[PDB]
């Protein structure tokens, strides 16, 4: 039994919520709050543990970007801090290769990062690796065949349709074919052996289009678009299907959750979150005990 976990996010302030959706019985389980409210974070899973990486605390007190790494154990319903990153990374992207967490890009105040670093859970250590060719805030990140892809984002001045690929063995980034559409804060994931980039923001419109990258042909192809335009959505994959959570449509912080069926190239709304938010971290792991 795997659930879809959503951590943090933003609605009027940064949020502490951890909630887990059960796509079979439809419920949302309310779980242990994050230690610190965070929006603009990313989520991932290594060895069954849920990790919340980076982000930013927008509170009535003040606003602070976050270098924090925190670990949630479904067996105990408890969060535990980890070693933090070398720098705060708001609107971070993250990917998992060989049991290590890669932290990609993001911002710290007016610094737009091109740096990247790698966490090793077995030693609770971060180490910087080769920086990207591009500064990317709101970057989407996905892992295909043990290669790390950084897709889209915002360089501080321009929103981006470029994508690059990191080779861990080589510690090098290499540009790949650009997307058709400019997207910052899109949801990016790997479904079968394709990288999907859904939604986002191009500096004028929040987007509902979705495109898919095939490594064999090295090109991006549009698939069916989402029902709702959304930037800063959360995305994950559960049992062969893509789920997108919340986001911001230019007027509203969405509670809509949509589900993509690749076999039918169709999106459908499947649930509503308990309250609308953007900038959540999302990942899938076993239900709690």
């Amino acid at each position: 039994g795997r659930l879809i976990y959503t951590a943090g996010g933003y609605f009027r302030q940064s949020l502490s919520y951890l909630e887990a959706y059960n796509p079979s019985d439809g419920t949302w389980l309310r779980l242990a709050d994050l230690q610190v409210p965070r929006s603009g974070l990313a989520g991932c899973v290594v060895g069954g543990l849920l990790y919340a990486v980076g982000g930013r605390n927008n509170s009535p007190d003040g606003n602070t970007d976050s270098s924090a790494l925190d670990c949630y154990n479904p067996m105990t319903n408890q969060w535990s801090p980890c070693a933090p990153m070398s720098v705060p990374r708001n609107r971070i992207g993250v990917g998992v290769i060989d049991g290590h967490i890669y932290a990609v890009g993001g911002s710290h105040g007016c610094i737009h990062h091109n740096s990247v670093e790698r966490y090793e859970p077995e030693r609770d250590e971060w180490h910087l690796v080769a920086p990207m060719l591009t500064r990317r805030i709101g970057v989407g990140v996905a892992v295909l065949n043990r290669l790390l892809y950084a897709v889209g984002g915002f360089d501080g001045t321009n929103r981006l349709n470029s994508a690059e690929c990191y080779y861990p063995e080589r510690n090098e980034w290499r540009m790949i074919t650009a997307m058709n559409t400019i997207r910052s804060g899109a949801g990016v994931c790997v479904l079968h052996n394709c990288i999907y980039a859904a939604g986002g923001y191009d500096g004028q419109d929040q987007l509902n289009s979705v495109e898919r990258y095939d490594v064999a042909t090295a090109t991006w192809t549009f698939v069916a678009p989402m029902k709702h335009r959304r930037s800063a959505l959360g995305i994950t994959v559960h049992q062969g299907r893509i789920y997108v959570l919340g986001g911001y449509d230019g007027h509203t912080f969405l509670d809509s959750v949509e589900c993509y069926d690749p076999d039918t190239d169709t999106w459908s709304e499947v649930t509503r979150m308990t309250s609308g938010r953007s900038g959540v971290g999302v990942a899938v792991t076993m239900e709690p005990s």
